[PDB]
């Protein structure tokens, strides 16, 4: 028992972070293969026209340190908001891997990196607004956010930015941004957030699981009703996709999953008076279905 | 900005993670270098005298379970509560380590692994009462928690049972429990628990550095009346090493320990009336001054 912010083992991703330099701009960039994958904002020189800048450089302005080794590059290209520098060495830590675009609600973990030596590791939900809410200092741009499914690493987030709000911005790692975000210094701000209410459902569940049944009560809940008080507490609307992917969760409880609706509705409306679920006071929606599954079962990867 | 909880990178630790089997029982091992510590119940057959169960052992009764390689075992001895078994084969992987037994408040990373596989890592501290909220199945024992330091990965836990509350108690890598606990399925119990006050302080320091100052307030206290209130609401007593800790904090700031005690006074006799610090609405008290300083100024790992 227990329930804790778990964050996937991060060592398949350690094997692969590296330090790209050029000019006087340093960041992180993910080697894999003969690949090395950076945000395209380390080239040199508001509102920058980045092909007429990459235009201009070489490949020996190019600086990629892995460990005490540095690599050559022998290309490059730009694919969207990324750069993408060749070498002349595969790297022999490639995992098997993917890269995947998430959508909102989706969670994942962050290696947090600076010049190219992994700090720290959390886990992560891309908010309804398409931020994500890091921890992050100068330096950590480059950084990736992952999954792992069994043997395979699914890479979903590349760093690029923070918002004035305190919360990030960035790319999947075909450099396409989250959001409507663009990798310039001009004015951006998140757009109003809302709460993940299928994730929130699912945490529910796991405080059921753990022996928490305090919220529970003997009402039920139309899809539509639920709806309804969702959306005065900013709540997103809960769909009948929600529901079908809440099946394994409901049916391992017992609970109905209209039911359970009708017991985060009566929390909606009540507070929590001073009572907690699972060490928090505060409903939390950043563990997906699956999140819970993996941690209340017990999933490990190879 | 922003701030987590934020584990350590974990792959230093995956690298060393095995399985072991003697007998119907199976569960995680650490190697390090030719040896592969267990916690000792891995051996064969309520209340049992383990030094009279081990004599009764034999080498090739023991199965570790490397990936896909069985590495042989060629001696045995027993610490503490702990299994050493020396295997032909030193570990390749072995990082730079060290074995140390931490104090009650300090924090550290877990690798919860099952059949030698690791499932995901996050950050615990060692309660007051000696027990860790962890989140830990059946297969879990075995598994490790563990700081890194620059290069070197100080290990201070393996963990071994959970309790009937939910919580979790094991040992230091030499086999000697932290708190009164002993390897036997005889009814113990946690002991009750306290809030770590010097844990809290720096969290509130966290807040502040990363733009929160509404819980501030204009007064300041002595360290006597503080532990006056402190007792009343369970919070552990502030002693001054604790405000010596808190000092680079407190210089960063600009906010005396005592002018944050102060605050922390107030937010304890008066509630935090419904607002969040550092997206909590609990006094959160599993981050050390350290953990703070690392996270708030971003220290990495080679
Ligand atoms: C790549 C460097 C890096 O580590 N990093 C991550 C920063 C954090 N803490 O996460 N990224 C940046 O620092 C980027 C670098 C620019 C280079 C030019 C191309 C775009 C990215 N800058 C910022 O993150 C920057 N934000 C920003 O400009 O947002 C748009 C905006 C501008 C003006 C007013 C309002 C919004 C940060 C550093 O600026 C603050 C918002 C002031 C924190
Ligand atoms: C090593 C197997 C393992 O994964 N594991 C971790 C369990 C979790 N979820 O963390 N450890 C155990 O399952 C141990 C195995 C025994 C073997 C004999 C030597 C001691 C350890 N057992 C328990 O964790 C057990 N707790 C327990 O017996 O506490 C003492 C006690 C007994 C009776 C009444 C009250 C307290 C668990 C499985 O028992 C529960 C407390 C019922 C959960």
């Amino acid at each position: 028992s227990g329930f804790r912010k778990m964050a996937f083992p991060s060592g398949k991703v350690e094997g692969c972070m590296v330090q790209v330099t050029c000019g006087t701009t340093t960041l992180n960039g993910l080697w894999l293969d003969d690949v090395v994958y950076c945000p395209r904002h380390v080239i040199c020189t508001l509102n920058p026209n980045y092909e007429d800048l990459l235009i201009r450089k070489s490949n020996h302005n190019f600086l990629v340190q892995a460990g005490n080794v540095q690599l050559r590059v022998i290309g490059h290209s730009m694919q969207n908001c990324v750069l993408k520098l060749k070498v002349d060495t595969a790297n022999p830590k490639t995992p098997k891997y993917k890269f995947v675009r998430i959508q909102p609600g989706q969670t994942f973990s962050v290696l947090a990196c600076y010049n190219g030596s992994p700090s720290g590791v959390y886990q992560c939900a891309m908010r309804p607004n398409f931020t994500i809410k890091g921890s992050f200092l100068n330096g950590s741009c480059g950084s990736v956010g992952f999954n792992i499914d069994y043997d395979c690493v699914s890479f979903c987030y590349m760093h690029h930015m923070e918002l004035p709000t305190g919360v990030h911005a960035g790319t999947d790692l075909e450099g396409n941004f989250y959001g409507p975000f663009v990798d310039r210094q001009t004015a951006q701000a998140a757009g109003t957030d809302t709460t993940i209410t299928v994730n929130v459902l699912a945490w529910l569940y796991a405080a059921v699981i753990n022996g928490d049944r305090w919220f529970l009560n003997r009402f039920t809940t139309t899809l539509n009703d639920f709806n309804l008080v969702a959306m005065k507490y900013n709540y997103e609307p809960l769909t009948q996709d929600h529901v079908d992917i809440l099946g394994p969760l409901s049916a391992q409880t017992g609970i109905a999953v209209l039911d359970m609706c009708a017991s985060l509705k009566e929390l909606l409306q009540n507070g929590m008076n001073g009572r907690t679920i699972l060490g928090s006071a505060l409903l939390e929606d950043e563990f997906t279905p699956f999140d819970v599954v993996r941690q209340c079962s017990g999933v490990t990867f190879q």
